[PDB]
DNA sequence: ACTGTTTACTCTTTAACGTAT
DNA sequence: ATACGTTAAAGAGTAAACAGT
């Protein structure tokens, strides 16, 4: 119950402010660490057009739902250190994962292994920037870790926009 | 049968001819007359994705899947002129019709139910333009038919995106 | 292990709705 | 007849799978 009464009273102050600037901070979190929009509306229950629509521009919703982003943020905010201290959704290519990647596509659109070994550490590592974690604590990523192989559709299916 | 061989000619001819120069036709078709491309992929069985990626862009399909495309063209082209000659899908403004919609937003965000009425003609005879029939035969339209209704949501949800 | 075919999933956009006035 | 609050539906985008060289 101690962190409880921690987390309930963030709960409280989070449903004071202005929805908009509580709603760009959750969205910014969400992309900072690729959370997909779907994991809150399954767990929390809330429609998706409702949250896209408040956390993209600002469409007002009732305090009794908006608690539940507020109450889930929270939890999951408190999870990802834990995840991340220690070192069933689809993988999100990250904004800065991406310029490297477009970046290579100049060099060779086409590069061996060892070439997309090299690729994965820089956008891992530049994940881990974003997140705002040491590059050490690299599988904390979980589901967002880039594999090679991940690597690999992202260079194929790159290359089918051609022609 | 006398117009079925027909129909089974045109399927074949197109069946020839470059994807992206037919594809880039029916799209054409699709947006000139709003058809939702739901009703392609319930009357064909055919995949959202894919056909979306057809018509979009040059993603290819095989001569299967692509026939039963055709045949849904040819056959709709027929029933939309006789539906136009004698006179549960979602409404969808045209091109035409926003233009109009958005620049009387600018003389006046909420319009008499009569200045709303003068709306719907210069919108229904812009669609009936858009595909090409007298603006008389405005009732095959169909469920792209603009009522008073449909502008006043129209109207309703545009001031709605103004904070 | 690479191309091409097809796909399950995610997000936004949108017209309407439904409930209070 | 109308604001808000909310929603069912549409379609684009995307990572990945599947077959099959």
């Amino acid at each position: 119950p101690e962190e409880a009464a921690h987390q309930k009273a963030v709960v409280e102050t989070l449903l004071q402010e202005d929805p908009w600037r509580v709603a760009k901070m959750v969205k910014s979190y969400l992309q900072q660490h690729n959370i997909p929009q779907r994991e809150v509306v399954d767990t929390t229950g809330l429609n998706q057009s409702h949250l896209s629509q408040h956390l993209n521009k600002g469409t007002p919703m009732k305090t009794q739902k908006r608690a539940a982003l507020y109450t889930w943020y929270v939890r999951k905010q408190r999870e990802v250190a834990q995840q991340f201290t220690h070192a069933r959704n689809r993988f999100k290519w990250g904004p800065a994962s991406q310029q490297i990647l477009f970046q290579a596509y100049e060099r060779q659109k086409n590069p061996s292994k060892e070439e997309r070994e090299t690729l994965v550490e820089e956008c891992n590592r530049a994940e881990c920037i974003q997140r705002g974690v040491s590059p050490s604590q690299a599988q904390g990523l979980g589901s967002n870790l880039v594999t090679e192989v991940r690597v690999y559709n992202w260079f194929a299916n790159r290359r089918k926009e051609e022609a």
